[PDB]
């Protein structure tokens, strides 16, 4: 995350930092806890993953540091990629990570609540973006979660910014005209979290960006409340 600032412990509980062991261990992208065994995530970070096996989720993490050898973490037992995704900028970069076991949901690891489809309409004044991500290009992954306040930008101001993409009703962007706070590298699969009437909504999940942070290139994020059906779905056994 770029022009963001340390995170408090237990501040945003549906954060996870999802983990490759391939070669090496190391943090690969970020999540959402959205149920008991799932995680919410973006699919583009999946790429050149052939197997759950080497994939490890870790809940109720502030630090980077925090998680050695011995620390416990959540199997993957299937990665569930949206069939119509073929690239993070064209959209449905959405994916679904059954874990291995069920989370015990407590103050420093719980769900968060998806957007309704009637919320479509709500006006979100109060969101967020958190990562380990670069905290600017050519970086590296950050010890302590980040947080970076910003704010969503109509659509068509967002496709005004990318003249060589197409950006549906099914992306959602934020950030400032004069660019500063985004999300960056690593950041992605993250959550966009929007608080709204003191109850916190998965509103997007980061996915793609011009660099970060630049003026007049918004961060692009896919749109939650488009996929709920589709969540649904997936999900129900
Ligand atoms: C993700 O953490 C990053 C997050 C990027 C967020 N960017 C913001 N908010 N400024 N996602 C990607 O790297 C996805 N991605 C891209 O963002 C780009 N950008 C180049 C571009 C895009 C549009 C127009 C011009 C240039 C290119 N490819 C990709 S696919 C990986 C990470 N995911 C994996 C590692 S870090």
């Amino acid at each position: 995350i770029v022009g963001g600032t340390a995170s408090v412990r237990g501040e945003w509980p549906w954060q996870v930092t999802l983990h490759t062991t391939s070669p090496t261990q190391r943090h690969l992208c970020g999540g959402s806890i959205i149920g008991n065994q799932w995680i919410l995530t973006a699919a583009h970070c999946f790429y050149g993953v052939e197997s759950p096996k080497i994939l490890r989720v870790y809940s109720g993490i502030l630090n980077q540091a925090e998680i050695a050898e011995d620390t416990s973490f959540f199997g993957v037992q299937e990665i569930i990629i949206h069939d119509q995704y073929k690239m993070a900028e064209s959209g449905y970069d959405i994916a679904l990570l059954k874990l291995e076991t069920t989370v015990n949901y407590a103050d420093s690891q719980r769900p968060i609540s998806l957007p309704s489809k009637g919320d479509r309409n709500v006006i979100y004044t109060d969101c967020w973006v958190t990562g380990w991500g670069y905290r600017k290009l050519r970086d590296k992954i950050q010890n302590t979660l980040q947080k970076a306040k910003i704010p969503l930008v109509t659509n068509e101001e967002c496709q005004k910014r990318y003249r060589g993409h197409k950006i549906t009703h099914k992306m959602i962007c934020a950030g400032y005209r004069e660019g500063g706070k985004d999300a960056c590298k690593g950041d992605s699969g993250g959550p966009l979290s929007c608080k709204h009437n003191e109850v916190w909504h998965l509103v997007g999940i980061t996915s793609w960006g011009e660099g970060c942070a630049q003026r007049e290139r918004p961060g692009v994020y896919t749109n939650v409340v488009e996929y709920v059906d589709w969540i649904l779905e997936k999900t129900q056994a």
